[PDB]
């Protein structure tokens, strides 16, 4: 039952959105075909000039129904759409359509999202393997600090993995928010980096939930009274120390992405032995 | 503190928000002046080509840190640019600065908002006359319907009051939330007028705070019940009916802006006797 009049959007907005604007001249849908967490996601199919397809996932934001909605989706649009680095998710395009809900095309992941990923038993990642993943998504979030870009949910479960072991950023959750955001409400990169410290726990244990004995509206006494995530079983002390960083009361004091790319890159290669090369 | 980094944000959306944006050559702000409820907003002065002055208001919108919030700062001003109605507050300009905080530029008006200025018991406003500033919030929200756009936070404290004594339309607030938006989280043009009722009601009792015996959060099974807004001392029969059915259970049995106009300007015209004749 969704009509959006795309008439009612204003003209200069549309103007700078049609770089990013994709449609049926390119793109096939397969309503009828889902993909399995991340809202309503389709496959699909996306062909250039000369006929050659590439697979995508067509994620179909049905919240989206007034022209305030639909405009603040444009400029989501634009701003992802600039976005250029091999460990952030890249947008194909966005579909405004005068029938059905906005839709957002992303290129297909073939290993879905990191938590899932490393919760398999199937899969067998060594701790390089876990480490190597925690690099790639430092060196996303380092590109996107860079852009002044706030990411404020950053957490295994929204990074994504592609068929050659790329980790790829991707888009409440209390057990990941620094100390300040829990309490002044505000996001910063400085408190991306606190979540990326949770992240990085999640790695080591393989997807373990985080804090399992301490119920979420008791989050901040533990943390204030200055307890910490326990050292993961597979994590080594160099590592467990870059976590208490990232989980540092005073934001100012935890390390930049930049800081931790490079702390990380140190430690990953004092370590042998891996099963899912980059 | 305030430093945004502007070469930050994407060349496509700058170029759409250009015929929107003032700047010094034009503007002078007055920080040490202050317009005392709606944030920190200054007295400003706005000057046209000849140097003639027009009286603004210049709010500081000091929450805006990171480009995501300033791309979404320029789209509500693209948005806001566009309309352009006797009842809606029009937007003279925004300013995007590299030292400060983003700004909003508002013409001034005079009476400040509604609610202050019917609470003031130095005013005398008649039955005639606060059915009249009822209809001209009505003309208004039936504008902005009409452009999609839906309002969310409707009270008389949000409309504004110019010289001339027009009504305009500017900008949680459960005693004026829809059933449906107090339980679905959901906001529409029908529940835009639900709240308009709950204006009218407002306006009726010269600004009384709605439902003073029910805690906000017994408010739900309060209207579950059945119960209502009584009808004001001041109010008439017509005018209260008119109130319920903006209040019915069912958003789509609700009257649209469009025959809210209607109707109060019949009611309006069988009254006699103005202090604010507009
Ligand atoms: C094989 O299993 C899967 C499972 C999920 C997959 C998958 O899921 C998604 C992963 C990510 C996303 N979306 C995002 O990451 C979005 C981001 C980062 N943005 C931008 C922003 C953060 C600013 O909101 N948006 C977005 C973009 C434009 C308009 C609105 C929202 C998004 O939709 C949407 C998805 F459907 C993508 C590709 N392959 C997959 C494969
Ligand atoms: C004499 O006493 C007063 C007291 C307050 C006054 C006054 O207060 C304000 C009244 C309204 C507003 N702002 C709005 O109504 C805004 C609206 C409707 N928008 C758009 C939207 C609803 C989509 O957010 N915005 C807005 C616009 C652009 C960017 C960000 C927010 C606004 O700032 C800001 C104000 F400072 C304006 C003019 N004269 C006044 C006189």
């Amino acid at each position: 039952t969704v009509h959006i009049d795309l008439s009612a959007l204003n003209p200069e907005l549309v103007q700078a959105v049609q770089h990013v604007v994709i449609g049926p001249s390119s793109l096939i849908v397969h309503f009828n075909e889902v993909i399995g967490h991340f809202g309503c996601v389709y496959h699909g199919t996306l062909l250039d000039n000369d006929g050659k397809k590439i697979h995508c996932a067509v994620k179909s934001l049905n919240r989206i129904t007034d022209i305030g909605e639909v405009s603040q989706f444009l400029t989501e649009g634009i701003i992802m759409k600039d976005f250029s680095h091999p460990n952030v998710l890249s947008l194909l395009g966005i579909c405004l359509r005068s029938e059905g809900s906005p839709l957002v095309v992303l290129p297909y992941m073939k290993h879905g999202d990191l938590r899932n990923f490393i919760r398999n038993e199937t899969h067998n990642p060594t701790v390089k393997d876990l480490i190597g993943f925690g690099l790639q998504v430092a060196k996303g979030m380092k590109y996107l600090a860079s852009k002044k870009f706030v990411h404020r949910d950053l957490a295994a479960r929204n990074c994504m993995l592609d068929e050659k072991f790329t980790v790829k950023v991707a888009d409440l959750p209390v057990k990941w928010m620094a100390l300040e955001s829990l309490q002044t409400q505000k996001f910063t990169t400085k408190s991306d980096v606190w979540s990326f410290g949770v992240l990085l726990w999640e790695l080591m244990t393989r997807g373990a939930p985080p804090y399992p004995d301490v119920n979420t509206f008791d989050i901040t006494v533990y943390l204030l009274q200055g307890r910490r995530l326990l050292q993961p079983e597979y994590c080594p002390d160099p590592l467990y120390e870059v976590m208490l960083k990232c989980w540092h009361p005073k934001a100012e004091m935890r390390p930049s992405f930049s800081e931790l790319v490079s702390r990380i890159s140190a430690i990953f290669s004092t370590f042998i032995g891996e099963h899912y090369v980059h």
